[PDB]
C-alpha cells in the first residue's frame, strides 16, 4: 500500500501554501487546492517572458500529448488559465501517479503572471469538475487512491511554519483528541459540509453550508455574519485598498466557531488577524464577505486551526484541533 507526506510552506502572510511536485523528473512548487480539480503547470508553451521566475514543465521532454484535448479554468477571484494536455509521471511525497493528466498552460491571466510563488495548481476537489475537454480527467488523488492504504488525504496548514499533506494515512500526532466526521455533499464537486450553528464572539446564529478550500486565503462568510463579527471589533472599517474590513493591529479579536455534527471547530481571534493590510497601519481581518454566493468558503484562516481529513469513503470530512 502506498502512503506519503508532502510538506507545505506558507508564502508571506500565509497568502498561499506551496508544496513540491515532481513531473516527468522536474520539480515544481504547486498550490494544492481542494476547491478545484485541475493539475495545471507553467510550461515551455508560455511566452518566454512569462516563464520568468518559475520552474516550468517541458511537455516534449517526457509527456504524451492527448491530441485535441484542451482545458480552460476560471477561479473565484477572476484569475484564469488555459492550454493543452499531456500525461506524465507525477510524484507527491513519494506517491507516484503514472499517466496522470498534466494541464500545460498556454495562457495565464495577470494574477498568475504576477505570482512567482507558485508554478501552477494541483486540484484536490472531486474529478467531476475537472475542466479537460472533450473528456475530463482524474485528479492526482483520484488517480492514486486505489493504490493508497486508505482512500483519503489529510491536511495541517500552519501559521508561518511548514505543514503537511498526508496521503493514504492519518497522522494522529497532528491533532488533539479524536476526529469528528461529517457528511460531504459532492454534488457540485466540492468537499461541501453543513454547520448547525455559529458563534461570532458574543453573537450566535443559525447554520449554513460551506466548502473546505485550501486554495482560498480567507474565511468567506455571508455579509450578515461578517457585519455581526466586525460590529464587535472597535473601529473596524472597510478599506477597498486592503480588500475588506481592516482594524488596528493591536485589537483584541473575538473568536469564531461553528458546530459541525456536535464538534465545535473554533478559530481563535489571533488567527483572524491575517496581517498588515498593506495600507497604512491597519491589519486585514481573516473573515470577509463571500459576495452573496449562498455558501461559505472555509479557506486557510479556518484550516490553520484544524487537522482536516478528506475521506473518499462516504465521502466525509473529519475534524480535530491541530496539536
Ligand atoms: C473551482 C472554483 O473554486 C474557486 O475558484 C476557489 P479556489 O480555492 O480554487 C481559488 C484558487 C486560487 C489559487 C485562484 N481561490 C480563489 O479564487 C480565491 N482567491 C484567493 O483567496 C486569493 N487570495 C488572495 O487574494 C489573498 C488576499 C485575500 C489577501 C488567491 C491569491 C489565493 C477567491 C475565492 C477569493
Ligand atoms: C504510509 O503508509 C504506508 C502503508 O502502511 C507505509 O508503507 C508508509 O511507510 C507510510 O507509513
Ligand atoms: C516535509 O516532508 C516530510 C516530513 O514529514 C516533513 O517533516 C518535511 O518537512
Amino acid at each position: 500500500a502506498a502512503s506519503g507526506v508532502a510538506t507545505n510552506t506558507p508564502t508571506a502572510n500565509d497568502e498561499e501554501y506551496i508544496t513540491p511536485v515532481t513531473i516527468g523528473g522536474t520539480t515544481l512548487n504547486l498550490n494544492f487546492d481542494t476547491g478545484s480539480a485541475d493539475l495545471w503547470v507553467f510550461s515551455t508553451e508560455l511566452p518566454a517572458s512569462q516563464q520568468s521566475g518559475h520552474s516550468v514543465y517541458n511537455p516534449s521532454a517526457t509527456g504524451k500529448e492527448l491530441s485535441g484535448y484542451t482545458w480552460s479554468i476560471s477561479y473565484g477571484d477572476g484569475s484564469s488559465a488555459s492550454g493543452n494536455v499531456f500525461t506524465d509521471s507525477v510524484t507527491v511525497g513519494g506517491v507516484t501517479a503514472h499517466g496522470q493528466a498534466v494541464q500545460a498552460a498556454q495562457q495565464i491571466s495577470a494574477q498568475f503572471q504576477q505570482d512567482t510563488n507558485n508554478d501552477g495548481l494541483l486540484g484536490l476537489a472531486f474529478s467531476s469538475i475537472n475542466t479537460v475537454q472533450p473528456q475530463s480527467q482524474t485528479t492526482f488523488f483520484d488517480t492514486v487512491k486505489s493504490s493508497l492504504a486508505q482512500p483519503l488525504f489529510a491536511v495541517a496548514l500552519k501559521h508561518q511554519q511548514p505543514g503537511v499533506y498526508d496521503f493514504g494515512f492519518i497522522d494522529s500526532s497532528k491533532y488533539t483528541g479524536s476526529l469528528t466526521y461529517t457528511g460531504v455533499d459532492n454534488s457540485q464537486g466540492f468537499w461541501s459540509f453543513n454547520v448547525d450553528s455559529y458563534t461570532a464572539g458574543s453573537q450566535s446564529g443559525d447554520g449554513f453550508s460551506g466548502i473546505a478550500d485550501t486554495g482560498t486565503t480567507l474565511l468567506l462568510l455571508d455579509d450578515s455574519v461578517v457585519s455581526q463579527y466586525y460590529s464587535q471589533v472597535s473601529g473596524a472599517q472597510q478599506d477597498s485598498n486592503a480588500g475588506g474590513y481592516v482594524f488596528d493591529c493591536s485589537t483584541n479579536l473575538p473568536d469564531f466557531s461553528v458546530s459541525i455534527s456536535g464538534y465545535t471547530a473554533t478559530v481563535p481571534g489571533s488567527l483572524i488577524n491575517y496581517g498588515p493590510s498593506g495600507d497604512g497601519s491597519t491589519c486585514l481581518g481573516g473573515i470577509q464577505s463571500n459576495s452573496g454566493i449562498g455558501f461559505s468558503i472555509f479557506g486557510d484562516i479556518f484550516l490553520k486551526s484544524q487537522y482536516v481529513v478528506f475521506d473518499s469513503d462516504g465521502p466525509q470530512l473529519g475534524f480535530a484541533p491541530q496539536a
